[PDB]
């Protein structure tokens, strides 16, 4: 048995999770930006950062945005595509939701989204969330449309790491 705090400490020592911005603290009750979670995914699945490329037209998405190399990496990997393919908006300052997190992890772990899933997720995420719940990445009782707490994300990331180790191709 490991606590959420212990799982954070482990992932932090591994360079996967950082403290809540402005702190080095777990702050398990707080939310996380899509920018921060992009970095988490890059560190968790050992993706290569992509510098000098910008695939999004978000305000202040440029060379001066620390998150750009991570957002570009998850985009190239096919984990995240942003919220609007017309306007090319990632929403890097937006909070990562349980169902958004579910998609990234289900895609990274190569799990099959469940066809004709019945749950409270947004239509696009129904299969991704169902697959995430079935794999034990999130609880059945998690709100897919809710901002994921750092606790939920720590538990999800740790579970995804264990699944990667166990698969034979970490
Ligand atoms: C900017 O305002 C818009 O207004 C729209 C009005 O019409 C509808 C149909 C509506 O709901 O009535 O859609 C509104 C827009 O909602 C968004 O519609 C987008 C296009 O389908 C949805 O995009 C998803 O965004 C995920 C992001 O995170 C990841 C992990 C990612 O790839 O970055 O997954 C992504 C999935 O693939 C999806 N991506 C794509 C490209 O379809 C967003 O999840 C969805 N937001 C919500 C709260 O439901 C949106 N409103 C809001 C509150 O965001």
């Amino acid at each position: 048995a490991k606590t959420t705090q212990e799982k954070f400490d482990a992932l932090k020592e591994a360079g996967v999770f950082s403290g809540y911005p402005g702190t080095t603290d777990a702050k398990l009750g707080q939310d996380m930006t899509r920018a921060e979670f992009a970095k988490v995914l890059v560190k968790l699945f050992g993706l290569k950062e992509i510098h000098g490329q910008y695939s999004y037209k978000d305000k202040n998405y440029d060379a001066k945005n620390w998150a750009a190399p991570f957002i570009e990496a998850v985009t190239a990997e096919g984990l995240m595509q942003g919220k609007d393919l017309t306007k090319k908006i990632f929403d890097f300052n937006g909070k990562i939701t349980v169902e958004e997190a579910s998609k990234t992890l289900v895609t990274a772990l190569k799990l099959e989204p469940v066809k004709d899933a019945q749950n409270k997720a947004t239509d696009w995420a129904k299969g991704y969330f169902e697959a995430a719940v079935n794999a034990g990445l999130f609880s059945k009782d998690a709100n897919p449309k809710a901002n994921a707490t750092r606790a939920q994300l720590v538990e999800a990331a740790f579970a995804a790491d264990e699944m990667s180790k166990g698969s034979g191709s970490h």
